[PDB]
């Protein structure tokens, strides 16, 4: 059973967690816990292959920047979430991106660019500004519904594929 090292990024304040746990226990944190280290373990059937999803939820704190690069190398797949409740996360996309393509070693990576928070109102970047830069990573853009969870399923099974594309 392959395990896809899934590694979660993104800004503080966002809600990776609200994303990560939600697909694995299916469940919404509401309660804002500073993610450090967390890792979830669960077989997931992608394009009718039960893997074993490998995923690590790390701090998103910048005093963590020595210890990131380690884990870096260690991923495959590259998971992006950035709230669009804060226009900062959108123009710090490619701030992280030039941080993974050092890691990797590549400038073409298996990645995807998921709009979290896409149930909240209070939208600051659009849909069509995120699909624009997106294109410039060759990385697809799905909008994430915390709350609602919709998006995040596909969001997972796209990203997935990606690796797959990457691998073989
Ligand atoms: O390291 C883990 C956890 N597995 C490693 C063996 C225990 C289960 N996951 C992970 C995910 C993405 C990137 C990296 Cl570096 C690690």
């Amino acid at each position: 059973m392959t395990e896809y090292k899934l590694v979660v990024v993104g800004a503080v304040g966002v809600g990776k967690s609200a994303l990560t746990i939600q697909l694995i226990q299916n469940h919404f944190v509401d309660e804002y816990d500073p993610t450090i280290e967390d890792s979830y373990r669960k077989q997931v059937v992608i394009d009718g292959e039960t893997c074993l999803l490998d995923i690590l939820d790390t701090a998103g704190q910048e005093e963590y920047s020595a210890m990131r690069d380690q884990y870096m190398r260690t991923g495959e797949g590259f998971l992006c979430v950035f709230a669009i409740n804060n226009t900062k996360s959108f123009e710090d996309i490619h701030h992280y991106r030039e941080q993974i393509k050092r890691v990797k070693d590549s400038e073409d990576v298996p990645m995807v660019l998921v709009g979290n928070k896409s149930d909240l109102p209070s939208r600051t970047v659009d849909t069509k500004q995120a699909q624009d830069l997106a294109r410039s990573y060759g990385i697809p853009f799905i909008e994430t519904s915390a709350k609602t969870r919709q998006g995040v399923d596909d969001a997972f099974y796209t990203l997935v594929r990606e690796i797959r594309k990457h691998k073989e």
